[PDB]
């Protein structure tokens, strides 16, 4: 900037008006094949080189399709999400958006998220969900639905979030891989570094899926057996799961009998005095000794200005457009809940993976 | 120590992702009045404060719009957009989301580029633009138009964007008024740090509009003669200026002669062959010694990780999206442009503001 400071402060609005940009072209740049080529090339590559191999069909027009992928990246290569390198061409290139000179690009570590394949360890699900037309196009209606006290996502489309993909297969398909896709990955990182299982004989699983989460924690825990919980639809289309009893219900109306409760992304979609009502039903479930193991994130006690903090924050708003009064909270808060609903002055908290902690809350 | 590194990649992939969050909060916030309050405000104020500030309307639900404004603002803290303290509440609270504890917000200086009538001279208008809902969606399509080799604009609504806008009278306002602010404030700054209007006795702007541009440049240079050149459409609504003359025409078939010529923002808009088109004609109205003046931002010959270079980068891509072929280009660029057209190897920049240089050809 001229120094101005003014200068710097103008080209920071114009930053935060336009920080669509970099998720908006990564998505371009997966949905094009460009990303999994970079994840499986042995060296940097040209755009050219990019199109021809993510790319069977003929293209109408080849150079304009290359002279623009050589933009995404190089505006991705400016926000380091890919590294770049340039090179003088022996003649002339038609295939850049520069003559001189040739960029090839290569896969930052951070891209390995964005993975279609592997061993599946990638965000990619849960991006192509947050990347999601439907879902975005709420987030243009936040100013109404505040004035209105309404979720964003309700003033759009009219009815609640979860009626609407009963409307929609293919965005209820989108959500369920998303929501199947982060599941699988903080269970395995709760079997990796979570030790509240150990001793546990009955873990209900209150939104419990398929009962794939309690199969794989009863693949580690081989003695302990799982009460599956969820709605009545979902139990139905829910495969046999050795050790583990599938039962339909609202939670609203009951929780079955446990050593322990599993509420894995479930009361950051309610407001406390729902979230109230499902902790005093986990209460009148367990024994004594008996606790709730929420798995959610965490927001700090102030709005610190730190990658976990921002991404928690980010939920947080992500709640608002989906839900409304869905929130992410605090410990504090987390904590303020269970005890109202007669959980015990006695809290634990294990970190887990990507801002997901695991509180306990004991009867 | 791995895990650290597997969680921080894991969460920078997220917040790349969601980068969208932030400018649509920001809209959120000043659509709702709240930014115009903290630009006018004393002191920091809570949400609740903010909002009966901003909103004269009674409200449906004001505990609910009160929280949900919190929590935009929490967040947009995280981001250092605003400043947020926070106090303990001696009494009864439900209209910040959280019941122990009261935040209040303050403006970071960034937050007077997005005032209204709040704080000066702002960006809001361009911002509008961007954020704009017809605009963006065109940024869902950028993996169709590539393929096709398709500005995303014409492959979202089946034309270009000129076209369109004729067919669509609010978005053209929007449009419109984009870019007189962005032409509004760079004129200023031209003003302040450019020195090439000096000694020119006829200077002729290419697409001048109403002709403000030469109105204030003569506000300065007292005896410069302004030709207005545009649309004869444009022409048609434009009231007299003194010393300006309305010249209706289009610059691909003649320029009216003069010492200087003046590009805002038109070479970006067009492909090579375009701007050789433009900058022939350019020549031929120019005695020797005299000038063409190009206002466009520069983009590096390789992409940094700056905050000016992603800017830069970051309009390459709107260009890319809304017209395909136009690009933002280096300054060797401009030179094998202005050289192709006939200009002398005599080549000067001068850095105005917000990542835009006046780039100078002499013939
Ligand atoms: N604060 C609140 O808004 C609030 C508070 C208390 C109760 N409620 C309940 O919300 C209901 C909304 O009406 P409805 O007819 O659409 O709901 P419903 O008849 O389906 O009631 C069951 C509820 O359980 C929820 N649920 C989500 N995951 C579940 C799981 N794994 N297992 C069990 N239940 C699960 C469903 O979303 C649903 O709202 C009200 O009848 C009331 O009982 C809301
Ligand atoms: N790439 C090209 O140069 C290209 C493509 C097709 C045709 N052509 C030829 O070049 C000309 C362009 O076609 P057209 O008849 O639609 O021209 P036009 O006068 O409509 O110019 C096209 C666009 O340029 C802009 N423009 C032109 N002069 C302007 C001025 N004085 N101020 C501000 N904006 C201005 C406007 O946005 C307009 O929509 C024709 O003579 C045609 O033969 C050129
Ligand atoms: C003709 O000049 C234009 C500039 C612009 C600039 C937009 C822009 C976007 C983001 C920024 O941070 C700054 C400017 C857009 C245009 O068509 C939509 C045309
Ligand atoms: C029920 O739990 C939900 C989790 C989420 C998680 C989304 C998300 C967004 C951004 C991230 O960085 C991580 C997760 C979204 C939901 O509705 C749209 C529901």
């Amino acid at each position: 900037s001229a120094r101005n400071e003014e200068d710097e402060s103008c080209m920071f609005a114009l930053k935060l008006l336009g920080g669509f940009a970099v998720p908006f072209t990564i998505k371009a740049v997966i949905e094009l094949g460009v990303m999994d080529q970079l994840l499986t090339a042995e060296r940097a590559m040209s755009a050219e080189e990019l199109v021809a191999a993510a790319v069977a069909a003929q293209l109408p027009r080849p150079e304009v399709a290359c002279t623009m992928v050589d933009r995404l990246l190089r505006f991705l290569a400016s926000h380091s999400v890919v590294r770049c390198t340039t090179e003088v061409v022996v003649g002339t290139d038609d295939a850049t958006t520069t003559t001189c000179c040739r960029r090839s690009y290569a896969a930052s570590p951070v891209c390995k998220w964005f993975a279609r394949n592997g061993v599946e360890d990638s965000v990619l699900p849960l991006g192509m969900m947050i990347l999601n037309k439907t879902f975005l196009d709420s987030w243009q209606n936040i100013t109404d639905a505040v004035l209105e006290g309404a979720a964003p996502f309700e003033k759009t489309y009219g009815m609640p979030m979860f009626e609407y993909l009963s409307t929609n297969g293919p965005l209820n398909t989108v959500f369920h891989e998303a929501m199947a896709n982060h599941s699988m990955i903080i269970t395995k990182k709760l079997l990796k570094f979570f030790r509240g299982f150990e001793g546990l004989d009955v873990l209900v699983d209150v939104g419990g899926g398929n009962g794939t989460t309690l199969q794989m924690i009863r693949g580690q825990y081989k003695n302990m057996r799982g009460i599956n919980y969820d709605l009545p639809h979902v139990i139905a289309q829910a495969a046999p799961v050795e050790g583990v009893e599938h039962v339909g219900g609202s939670m609203f109306d009951n929780i079955p009998r446990g050593n322990a409760v599993l509420l894995k992304w479930i009361l950051h979609d309610w407001d406390d005095k729902a979230c109230i009502k499902i902790l005093k039903n986990c209460y009148t479930a367990l024994h004594v000794r008996g606790k709730v193991i929420v798995l959610e994130y965490v927001v700090p006690d102030e709005p610190e200005p730190t990658l976990a903090a921002q991404g928690a924050f980010e939920l947080d708003l992500t709640m608002l457009v989906t839900f409304g009064s869905g929130k992410e909270r605090t410990q504090r808060e987390f904590s303020e809940l269970a005890m109202e609903a007669g959980f015990s002055r006695e809290f634990k908290a294990t970190y887990i993976f990507a801002n997901v902690w695991a509180l306990e809350f004991t009867k």
